[PDB]
């Protein structure tokens, strides 16, 4: 939203657009960098894809191969050229078909199942890809002992500044209480050390299922005749399929008060009909569940971001950690 600036970006889309045969009558900037080009009838998206060339080519090829597969993605226009994308300095650049539909209301039932039963259409679908000669893997299968243990030693690590501020509620509530969740969080690491998670993600890793690691309401759709549809693959790489269900149902399920069982029953539920999963891997994802990542997210607003956060913010993230911790208790 700007003057000069505005135009500036409708310029290079107009400049861009030339590598494509598409009829660009309207441009409008929306979001990376992304356009909305309206055509004769009926509109195509150009997306600028921020991220370095040999992710963003893992990521651009999946859409393609999911697209081509039937699965609800985006298809890519081929260029003039007959590329799935134009390279125009350190940026790569995409048109995708521009889906139609409505965003998801997560107090709806209905809608809630709908979200969680593309996911799990969208792990089915995702096995078999493999990226092209020259484009390398992006996989975190097997890493998430080592990542819960780079963020127990990162929460020690800012005890140091944390001691810094003496004269701060957080910085003294967090000195006092962190340690706790630190030794919870290699204990759960130790639990998923006696989980199946080594042999299953070693079994992924022969014929492995995407994660689309950023799926929520703002890249998902409801089109015609009631298809769900995933919209944004940039930051798509090959991990366990129990990993995107933590990081959809935690974040929403986040409170101070009562954990919604009715919720979490709804969305395993409808996940599930499509993509069952074994007791084993349920364990698995309960155990991942415990780990404190949104208690992490609430610390590194405060000291790497450095946002002055007061002391409720920090004991209501304690507070849905303990909440969490009853609630799984029975099923880790
Ligand atoms: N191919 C696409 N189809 C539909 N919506 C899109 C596409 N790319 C980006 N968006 C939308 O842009 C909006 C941001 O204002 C989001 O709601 C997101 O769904």
């Amino acid at each position: 939203l700007s003057a000069e600036d505005a135009k500036k970006l409708t310029e290079l889309a107009e400049n861009v657009l030339q590598g494509w045969d598409v009829q660009a009558e309207k441009i409008d900037v929306i979001q990376a960098l992304v356009w909305k080009v309206h055509t004769d009838s009926g509109a195509v998206c150009l997306k600028r894809i921020h991220r370095p060339e040999k992710k963003a080519l893992f990521s651009i090829f999946a859409q393609d191969y999911l697209a081509k597969k039937g699965m609800n993605v985006p298809g890519i226009l081929p260029n003039k050229k007959g590329s799935l994308y134009s390279k125009h300095g350190s940026f790569l650049f995409v048109v995708y078909d521009w889906i139609e539909g409505r965003p998801f209301e997560l107090t709806v039932k209905q809608d809630l199942e709908f979200i969680m039963k593309g996911l799990a259409d969208f792990h089915t679908a995702s096995v078999g890809y493999q990226p092209p000669n020259g484009v390398p893997i992006f996989t975190k299968l097997g890493r998430w002992p080592n990542h819960y243990t780079k963020r127990c030693k990162q929460m020690e690590t800012w005890k140091l500044m944390a001691e810094a501020e003496k004269e701060d509620p957080f910085s003294q509530l967090y000195l006092q209480e962190i340690d706790g969740f630190i030794e919870d969080g290699l204990r759960i690491k130790d639990r998923l050390l006696q989980s199946t998670y080594v042999p299953w993600t070693e079994q992924l890793k022969k014929s492995p299922n995407l994660c689309h690691q950023d799926y929520g309401t703002g890249n998902t759709l409801l089109g015609e005749n009631e298809q769900i549809w995933v919209i944004d693959l940039d930051t798509v790489s090959f991990d366990l399929p129990i990993r995107d269900l933590r990081k959809m149902i935690i974040p929403l399920l986040d409170t101070t008060g009562v954990w919604d069982d009715e919720t979490f029953n709804v969305m395993l539920n409808a996940y599930e009909s499509r993509a069952p999963l074994t007791e084993e891997q349920k364990q698995v994802m309960f155990i991942d569940m415990l780990f404190p990542y949104e208690l992490y997210d609430v610390i590194r607003e405060k000291y790497v971001r450095k946002s002055a956060l007061p002391k409720e913010e920090l004991e209501s993230a304690f507070e849905y950690e303990r909440i969490k911790a009853n609630a799984l208790r029975q099923l880790i």
